[PDB]
């Protein structure tokens, strides 16, 4: 049972311009939101709905969702900005993330892309810069006793100036699961790093997809055994470096998030420590 606080905005203040994409309890909309944000007259949004065909308890549900994202105030997470309980139907406000997810984005930015911005790939520096922000923000998850549970690019979002948040989160896919995940249904904070290690493996490849040729029941037996992702075609061995450490059999033996955002603190935009979880106070 959910009960209106606080962050719950009027109906009437949310105006949606179009349909961004299905999520898991219905359609998420791009809008504006009046008066959502002090200081701003008028914010971009992403707005969650429930659809029609759900039930009060799934409704309740994506309220409770809801209450859990006001305690995230991390720059790299995907952030709430309100909530529409009373009446039908149910709606979440989220930061829009222009860009949308990054999977998208890093297909947009191939050769052969028909909707090709005019721009390059990315380049080492904003390789590392992304890497440092998923990296932030799984750190932040793994703080707040949050395991994803489901990390890849099609999870992670771009914002208007280019910066990579973790979209929506663990509150089969095969090929990002880590061994002991596929073997025994073990999800935890190291197999997300496994699953960090694909998403590297995705910037890199420009969202190709991982064990191509390969079967679903030939990627479950590969990764058990101890295979792993061959490195894409000119990939820098800074990246290749990380991708490795998360790709340890044993779970013990890989990184943490933090220990991440640390190898790579030195080569980061001058906003990092202003913005990031790993150089804030929470960070202890
Ligand atoms: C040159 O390329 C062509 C131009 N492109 C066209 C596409 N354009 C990009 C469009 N976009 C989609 C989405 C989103 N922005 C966005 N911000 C925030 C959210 C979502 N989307 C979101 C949410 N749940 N779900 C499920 C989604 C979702 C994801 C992908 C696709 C659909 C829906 C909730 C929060 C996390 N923005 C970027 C510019």
């Amino acid at each position: 049972v959910y009960v209106p606080d606080e962050w719950e905005v009027s109906r009437e203040k949310i105006t949606l311009l179009r349909e961004l994409g299905q999520g898991s309890f219905g359609m998420v909309y791009e809008g504006n939101a009046r008066d959502i944000i002090k200081g701003e007259a008028e914010t971009r949004v992403a707005v969650k709905t429930v659809n029609e065909s759900a039930s009060l308890r799934e409704r309740i549900e994506f309220l409770n969702e809801a209450s859990v994202m006001k305690g995230f105030t991390c720059h790299h997470v995907v952030r709430l900005l309100g909530v529409v309980s009373k009446g039908q139907p149910t709606l979440v406000v989220m930061e829009l993330m222009a860009h949308g997810d990054l999977k998208s984005y890093l297909r947009s930015l191939r050769p052969e892309a028909e909707n090709n911005p005019g721009r390059p790939p990315p380049t080492l520096q904003e390789m590392i810069q992304m890497a440092a922000e998923i990296a932030d923000g799984m750190a932040y998850l793994n703080a707040k006793k949050f395991v994803h549970r489901n990390l890849a690019a099609r999870n992670c979002m771009v914002a208007h100036d280019f910066t990579v948040k973790i979209g929506d989160f663990g509150m089969l896919p095969v090929r990002w699961m880590a061994p002991e995940s596929l073997k025994d249904g073990v999800f935890t904070t190291s197999s997300d790093m496994w699953s960090f290690g694909v998403v590297l493996w995705e910037i890199t490849s420009l969202a190709e997809q991982p064990y191509q040729g390969l079967s679903n029941e030939q990627v479950l037996k590969f990764v058990m055994d101890g295979g792993y992702l061959d490195q894409p075609d000119n990939c820098p061995e800074r990246v290749t470096d990380l991708m490795r450490m998360c790709w340890q059999f044993n779970p013990k033996m890989r990184p943490t998030f933090l220990e991440i955002v640390n190898l790579l603190k030195d080569d980061l935009h001058p906003s990092f420590p202003e913005v990031s979880f790993f150089h804030s106070e929470e960070n202890k």
